[PDB]
């Protein structure tokens, strides 16, 4: 830790602050995450074994007199910043397609190892000048991307939460507006309800038995999906609706998402970044 020189603060999260930092020995630029603890240690260290090109690599873990330092590979930008920068013109569809494909590759990998991200959001998605996109900062202040089963109090939720989050992100990339920008836990859920229809036993069996479910919920009509992500094409709209199915068991999995016609013409363009 005496090994690193803090260059600047590049981000912060609910349980950490992130610094750009150079290793004084190797010369390498890394992302340092300062945290504040024993079960988390194994868990964090099991995430070290996680090796995939679409997952931001955890290089080292450093535990100094209480204070957990996580050292991550360094990427020059995050997706929120890239979306804000592309606000007026739009990210080109080929690039959106590529990004989704890669992120689904990341998820398919993590998921086959029974590891979930849990807190996917544009700030946890990092891009390079080479057209790569990577999942960063796996969880162990934004509910905009939180799956409905979590919101409904399901404790033992599955990999499917990460697909829901990714669907929200996909829509957001396409429309340049957050899909479900909730103000609270009940506003998040009713905003989902206003768009996808109040769920019940017809579309999501078991739903009325969920911890936080209330027979008092307003009943909204599922709205026209053509109204959600115009002018996305039918292949794209088709994948997205499957990524946003209420019932986690019928929600499309990452691996199956890779085989969707939408990705028949997938390519690898680069962004124009301003670093
Ligand atoms: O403004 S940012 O998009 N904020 C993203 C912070 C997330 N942490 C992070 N950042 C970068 N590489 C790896 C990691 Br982890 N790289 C990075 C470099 C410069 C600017 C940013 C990120």
């Amino acid at each position: 830790m005496e090994n690193f020189q803090k260059v600047e603060k590049i981000g912060e999260g609910t349980y950490g602050v992130v610094y750009k930092a150079r290793n004084k020995l190797t010369g390498e630029v890394v992302a340092l995450k300062k945290i504040r603890p024993s079960t988390a240690i194994r868990e964090i260290s099991l995430l070290k074994e996680l090796n995939h090109p679409n997952i931001v690599k955890l290089l080292d873990v450093i535990h100094t007199e209480n204070k957990l330092y996580l050292v991550f590979e360094f990427l020059h930008q995050d997706l929120k910043k890239f979306m804000d920068a592309s606000a007026l013109t739009g990210i080109p569809l080929p690039l959106i397609k590529s990004y989704l494909f890669q992120l689904l590759q990341g998820l398919a990998f993590c998921h086959s190892h029974r590891v979930l991200h849990r807190d996917l959001k544009p700030q946890n998605l990092l891009i390079n000048t080479e057209g790569a996109i990577k999942l960063a900062d796996f969880g162990l202040v934004t509910l905009w991307y939180r799956a409905p089963e979590i919101l409904l109090g399901c404790k033992y939720y599955s990999t499917a939460v990460d697909i829901w989050s990714l669907g929200c992100i996909f829509a957001e990339m396409v429309t340049r507006r957050a899909l479900f920008p909730g103000d609270s836990e009940i506003d998040q859920l009713f905003r989902i309800f206003r768009t996808l229809g109040t769920p019940d036993e017809v579309v999501w069996p078991g739903v009325t038995s969920m911890p936080d479910y209330k027979p008092s919920f307003p009943k909204w009509a599922r709205q026209d999906f053509s109204k959600v992500v115009p002018p996305l094409d039918e292949d794209g709209r088709s994948l997205l609706s499957q990524m946003l199915h209420y019932d986690p068991n019928k929600r499309i999995s990452a691996k199956a998402a890779l085989a969707h016609p939408f990705f028949q013409d997938v390519t690898k363009p680069v962004p124009h970044l301003r670093l």
